[PDB]
């Protein structure tokens, strides 16, 4: 069986470029789906009652055609993203009208309008062949992978790709994701695998970390500068893994919020000591539907000052959305930056004006990161500089439970899917880098 | 009488710098006050049924003591502001209640700390008195005030003086403002005033117009180039009389925002062309008092797409607040900025956040001006590149009916209050290069 | 004859888009090409007495291959650059040599190494035929060029694409140039064509206009704003004049320094004022060939504060390298920044670095320009605001004189070539708005 | 006594503000000056053979009266800076020419307008007198100073004060300077001592310390990120001995030169671990006295690569000038930048420009730094992020010795000075802060 034999030649360790390119491509592949027809499934549920377990299927599907300036790679492991999560409830809208929509385009996009949607938007795996006018990459490469798809046909993003008007999520707004035994991706997808990790560790930064570097660290996000005062919301969730990380590696201070003492202890495992936990604070920035409670405002500011000696923050790093986002205007210092990437309380954001007008504060949007911030945020990686947050790894059999975990908010950092691995563990070829830094590694576990 | 000898001194023309310092020094001045007794006349009353005639007073005040770094100015005119109306109807709150919690510092700020406050945050005059350490302004001076007031004792400001802790703007949270014969004023305030002016006319742009230039040109607002679409919400009052015209003079295309055809007539007397009256169009932006429309968002944006050849606006010039603040967000270009230095209309803010993150899009909040940008502000009205924008004149008896022309919304482009000069038309001495843009002086006439 | 049915379908105003895919494409077409046997022809010479009439040839040459993401282009009109003249003198190192190294990289760089070599760095024309991947552009488009040609493989080009590592400027580094009657591009060189200009106007700004651009607007550049003073060397020339119309179209203030009172002439007809005529004024910079002038440095500093009212230039836009940069960095006013795309007097530049620091000045490197900055500099033409300069053209079969002409500065203007274009002044579809700026387009000739 | 009384009161530690207030100031101070007398004395010597011991004076000089925003300061201790150097060895200029022409200007700075010249740019100490408006500093308080002096009635500085056309270096273009035992400043060069500190340890990094921030750190420098690497030149000197710890504490990789193998083992203490001697590697970037050797820059470059794994670098920390500025621009990575504040070797650079400009680079002047910079500097020191980096403390008679140690290059540290400090080891208030530093704050003794 020809799948078999291309894990074994990963395995192997000895296999060439030419060795890959020799090998025979299998005529299907296992893939995490969704089904076109189940799409109205959880009509009228509540968003806590759907289950992704009910309408993530194991399927063997064909391999799609590989286009021009595209690789097809052998996925080792993949992540569960919260963009998968949303695309496993069929929220906010099924991703089949996008696929179909799009595919009508040419030929090549309509690869991507097929009866199942595979998805996944991490990978770390094995290239095994290139489109036309690849050079860069090359059968054999050990990579992972960033999820911006852009055509940059449009000047728009050439000063910033973010700025491409015809940009996809690769494995939302794309097929072909990385919940799978194979993916395809462009090949401006593809990053070179830190060889200090594993194959799940590799794959788990991905999506999460580069956000995270360009929200707070590039100066398309925060700018962020060694000094100042950061508020991360969520510090011990995916994103914020990694934006605590940024605050503390940038030489910053970050005052990390979590939701449980459990959490607390992770930010402190990573260094932080400004820690606020909004339960036992038990914070009500909205008196009623329709209307904010200022004291509330005040009192994390309050409290936020406890641990900076007096100062507000320079920088709010924001996702909560609508139940923070005044406050979060409100705490921040005159001359500061809320930069906000989601709203997963929901994206009707309401503030009070005048603390932006009179305190010259600023509201930055920033969404995925581009090609040289994914490069940036992953080399900070490759060089033991940022880590790897798995908290837990299921089988690429079992995605459908770890989707659930993830939308039941069950673990902390990351949450890891073994893709044709077999097992944890494999992949490291620095292990000298790996035991200088196991203890961070391994902090979320 | 010793006022009459300064002006007289004044309208004579060979007044030497020691013929102003040999002036008396009048006991008193005619000032337009608020009262502190007066301070709630109008709580009960609604919005629109406060009266600014009620609550300001023509009184005699005496002299303010002359302090370190500050010039006593014997004003020629001043202007009306909407900071004004805002202090006349008391709200949102008395500004006695920051008068007298500051004067509590130090001696010299509690000079303002009285029973009246004599209102005005612009100015155009001449220098009677300065106190100690003044270098660079001397009696005879003829100048313009911008109404930053910036002790600059933190570091804060030092890097932008608009970060300074203690920044007020001068005549709302100070005291001795420009709507009186006499004002007292930082030196650091003072500008040369534009010798091919009036008093009126020289006085008229200074709050606005700096505040629509550190907006929109310079790098801490929108930072505008030319080849921009700038969308200019209430195109012909104040703001928008300034704004409109750095678009166009910078090489940008404005989307001007009016409410009458008549204040479309003087868009497009301005050079203006894309011009949209928010009546004619009866945008909704709001469905009921806590949901809007998004179907009201996206006319807005096919509107101003049939103006700029289906390109959306780089650049939304923000003030009224809560009425457009959700569309102003919709319908900024993918990487574009909404800036804004207000919220006339309620400053509660709602906006979709989804437009935000996902097009990179930024919202900046701007407050007035540091001396810098009133410096370029004012030198590109002293070179013929920015004009004045007054529409009406009003001797300083008549300041509360000016005031609620402002309130009701019944004038156009700055309304001019008389102070010390006996009539309009005086204060010219560059009538060459004023006979050259006399025209466009003229425009909102 | 199939290039003549090409022409006819153009010059008939009524081909769609199936009309040009079902055109026959010739088998050859006729190209200013070098010889590679003739590379060492001028070694001896001094540079002035090279001549490109000896070594440019009028070949028929072969199409070549259509590769993925290309567009071959019916060539209406070219213009000669700079690069174009060095090339064709086999300075400072033959063509030759880059085309054969790097034609070893792949079979599709392999098309390049030709034992001729086709220039041309600019184009207006009609798309023929798109390779595999492009939607953006389709056969019938009317099309101008930028020169920029990247592949985008490495993440450095993916914030600014000036920062990708392997560019190639096409038709210097690449093979398949503009001066020919077809002409082989990447799709993402191709801009709209400008309607209300002729085919040789429309091909003439392309290079010189966007490197202006990038290096005068943009905020990668100088970020110049109105009421900024720029300082212009080579006020009237190919890139000085683009520069004067756009601190002019910004609302800035040009000091333009010509060599003689008839260029003087130019800059005046292009709306600037203040000139300065280096040769009349005899600066001498240099004292000997190792030692600068600083009081001639301090004579070029007073002159300019003559046009300003005593105020030192925010922005010196520089090129001619060794002999004037010394004075520019003088001249600079404090915290102001020169800007560099050339040292056409010779690249080893020598400063005082003491005003640099102390009086906080920058000099920053700019070079050709992204493909956003391209569109956006092209828009500006197609908006009216920037006017092509052309001064005079010549047929394809005569761009060996068009090439001696440049060499030897014979033209202030661009030198345009016509490619299939039988005569001069065809192509205009946008007459009105070329009526309103017919006179400025004409300043050149 | 009453010097001996300020001591006294000092040294007790129990002396509240009012006590200070009280105290009766002392008729003259001991002072170390130049004398305008001995103004020429080496002229017509060599640089090296110019020994600060026969030019540096330890007289007792008058007090200066105290002025509106000024603060008469006890100075516990100070420090050698290389302006002290320079000034002491009258070069380039005497700093009487400055002194000189300006007092003529306001009788206020007419003061430091005197025979002597009391030097020194940095300080520790004590508060006991201000002068009119003075609120955030009182009698008692505790400072360091930096050394901006700007007067702020011009405009320009208020968007950054070291933009003031008026900005000046204390103790080297102003007199009363802070080697000696009172000094004059303005209040607004007032900033908290480091409670964890002696006087020598907090009057360390003043000066350098702020230099650095703003030229690395800062946006109105290099703007450095973590990831960045950063080429540090004379990384064990008094400005590299800061700039090797912001690298470092903002996560970036600096790589370090030093000319002797106990520098590099201080490189290494710090945490640097790429470090290159200049001298064990015989850099001769010039050829001749008017040529430079591009081998040698390579060379350099080659030797960066080894470190960085084939990485140019982001930033190049620019300052020893003339000898080392060619390979520095030639070794900075595309699109990097060189910041500069200063030419120890001279201050003709001398550049090819063709690298600057076809790479995207940039050369950036930087000077001192404006107060919200040192303010933030001098709080990284208070938080133990930033270190003093002290070598050797002499007493202020022997201020000769340490000024001809930093002329020769005999240290590494800053040197000290102690002023009315009778020993070293005193002024610390924070213990439990200086022992969690202790080790890295005396790794340059
Ligand atoms: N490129 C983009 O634009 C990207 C967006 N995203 C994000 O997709 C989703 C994933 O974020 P991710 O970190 O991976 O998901 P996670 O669940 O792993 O972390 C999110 C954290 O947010 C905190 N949180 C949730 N709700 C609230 C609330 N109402 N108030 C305060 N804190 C709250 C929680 O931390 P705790 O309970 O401990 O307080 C939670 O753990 C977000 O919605 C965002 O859209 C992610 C990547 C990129
Ligand atoms: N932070 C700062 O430094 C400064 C703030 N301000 C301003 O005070 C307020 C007044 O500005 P100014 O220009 O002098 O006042 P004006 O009244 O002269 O002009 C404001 C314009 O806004 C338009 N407008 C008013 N209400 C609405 C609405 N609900 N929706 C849409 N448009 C509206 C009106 O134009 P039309 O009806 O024709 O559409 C009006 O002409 C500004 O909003 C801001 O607070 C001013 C200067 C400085
Ligand atoms: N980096 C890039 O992307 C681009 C660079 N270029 C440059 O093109 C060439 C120069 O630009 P371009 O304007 O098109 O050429 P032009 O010949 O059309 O103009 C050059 C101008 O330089 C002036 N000049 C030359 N030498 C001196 C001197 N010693 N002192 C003062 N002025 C001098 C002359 O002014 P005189 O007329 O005073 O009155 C002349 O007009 C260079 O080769 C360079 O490559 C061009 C396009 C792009
Ligand atoms: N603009 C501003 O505000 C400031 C400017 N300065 C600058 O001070 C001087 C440097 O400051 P500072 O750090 O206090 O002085 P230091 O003497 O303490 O350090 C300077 C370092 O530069 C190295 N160096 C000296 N000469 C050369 C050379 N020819 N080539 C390469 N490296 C060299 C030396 O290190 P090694 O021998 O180990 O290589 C030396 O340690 C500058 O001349 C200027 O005065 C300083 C502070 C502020």
């Amino acid at each position: 069986r020809h799948m078999q034999e291309i894990l074994d030649a990963i395995l192997s360790g000895d296999a060439a470029s030419a060795d890959y390119a020799a090998l025979a491509l299998p005529e299907s592949y296992r893939a995490v789906t969704l089904h076109k027809g189940e799409e109205r499934m959880f009509d009228g549920l509540a968003s806590r009652d759907k289950d992704p377990r009910k309408s993530l299927h194991l399927d063997d599907v064909p391999l799609p055609e590989l286009g021009p300036g595209e690789a097809l790679v052998a996925v080792m492991a993949s992540s569960v993203n919260y963009n998968t999560v949303w695309s496993s409830i069929f929220e906010p809208v099924s991703t089949f009208g996008f696929l179909e929509r799009y595919g009508r385009l040419s030929p090549l996009t309509a690869r991507h309008d097929l009866p199942y949607h595979v998805l996944g938007s991490d990978l770390a795996g094995v290239v095994l062949r290139t489109g036309a006018g690849v050079n860069a990459w090359k059968p054999g490469d050990e990579v992972v992978a960033h999820c911006l798809s852009v055509e940059l046909e449009s000047p728009d993003g050439h000063n910033d790709t973010m700025m491409d008007p015809e940009q996809r999520i690769w494995g939302f707004e794309t097929n072909f994701g990385g919940l799978a035994q194979l993916a395809l991706v462009k090949t401006n997808q593809l990053l070179p695998k830190p060889k200090h990790l594993t194959w799940e560790e590799a794959a788990s930064p991905g999506l999460v970390n580069s956000t995270a570097y360009r929200q707070l660290v590039s100066r398309n996000g925060a700018g962020l500068k060694q000094g100042d005062n950061v508020l991360i919301w969520g510090a011990s969730g995916g994103l914020g893994s990694y934006a605590t990380q940024y605050a503390l590696a940038g030489g910053a201070t970050p005052i990390c919020v979590v939701s449980s003492p459990r959490k607390a202890d992770i930010c402190r495992a990573m260094g932080a000591e400004a820690i606020i936990d909004r339960s036992a604070e038990g914070y009500r920035f909205w008196k009623d539907e329709h209307h904010q409670d200022p004291r509330e405002w005040k009192r994390l500011g309050g409290k936020i000052r406890e641990f900076t000696g007096g100062e507000d923050v320079d920088i709010v790093f924001e996702h909560p959305g609508r139940e923070t986002f005044g406050a979060s205007v409100y705490v921040t210092r005159k001359g500061g930056t809320i930069v906000t990437c989601a709203s997963t309380s929901g994206y009707m954001h309401q503030y009070d004006n005048r603390y932006l007008w009179m305190s010259l504060k600023r509201i930055v949007g920033s969404h995925f990161a581009n090609y040289r911030e994914a490069f940036e945020a992953n080399r900070l990686v490759a060089k033991g500089k940022i880590h790897p947050t798995l908290s837990k790894v299921y089988a690429l059999e079992e995605t459908g439970q770890a989707a659930l975990d993830v939308h039941h908010n069950k673990h902390q950092g990351k949450v890891g899917v073994l893709c044709l691995a077999p097992r944890e563990g494999l992949g490291v070829t620095d292990p000298e880098l790996r035991s200088k830094h196991l203890t961070k590694i391994n902090a979320f576990r």
